[PDB]
């Protein structure tokens, strides 16, 4: 099913789309303000992420580099970004039903949704400005939150023990979006749709 990514922001960002080990369909395009993007995930992706990547620089080849979302250089992005970042979770069709959701799990970069494009469901959004009424030792360098795992590398804020709870660094990301995993565990916001629907991660929604 397809996935149209679109860009409504200010800045061009670079998409991107990928799984634990592989791409989806090309892997990750620049997007100057409104351009939109069209992929086609292959039927039956789990593990399927789509993010935005702000101030990247890359030469003819495909390797550069990026201040979000940063994948190995690779334009075409195979990995998972560098943490700092918000995401389109999905898995396809599973078991006859589709599976979305945004987290700031990893983050958060740009305020995203993630409608489904059929008459399958409602969709999501995490639009509110984190990255301004950031907490002070989240506020990253380059520019959006850092997530308290990746920041301190705590089980408690990653969740290795597998018994983990909110904290104020997770009731951050929830205060602001109440519609997206703040912590790893949080009490699902996934929302479920028919498999075989199409999606739109229009970045920078509403203005
Ligand atoms: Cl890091």
């Amino acid at each position: 099913a397809t996935f149209e990514i679109v860009n409504r922001c200010s800045y061009t960002v670079w998409a991107a789309a990928s799984k634990g080990d592989a791409a989806l369909d090309a892997g990750g395009r620049q997007l100057n303000s409104g351009e939109s993007w069209t992929i086609n995930v292959e039927p039956g992706t789990n593990g399927g992420k789509i993010w935005a990547r702000t101030d990247c620089y890359f030469d003819d080849s495909g390797s550069g580099i990026c201040k979000t979302g940063d994948c190995g250089g690779l334009l075409r992005c195979k990995r998972f970004g560098r943490p700092p970042t918000t995401l389109a979770e999905f898995s396809l069709n599973q078991y006859g039903k589709d599976y979305i959701d945004i987290s700031n799990i990893k983050g958060f970069n740009v305020p995203m949704n993630f409608s489904p494009t059929t008459r399958g469901c409602r969709g999501v959004r995490c639009a509110a400005d984190i990255v301004g009424q950031c907490p002070a030792k989240l506020k990253a360098p380059g520019g959006g939150c850092n997530d308290a795992c990746t920041v301190f590398q705590t089980s408690e804020y990653c969740c290795t023990t597998g018994k983990c709870g909110p904290t104020e660094y997770s009731r951050f990301f929830k205060r602001l979006c109440p519609d997206a995993f703040s912590y790893v565990l949080d009490k699902p916001t996934t929302v479920t749709c028919p498999g075989s629907s199409n999606y739109r991660v229009t970045f920078c929604p509403t203005a």
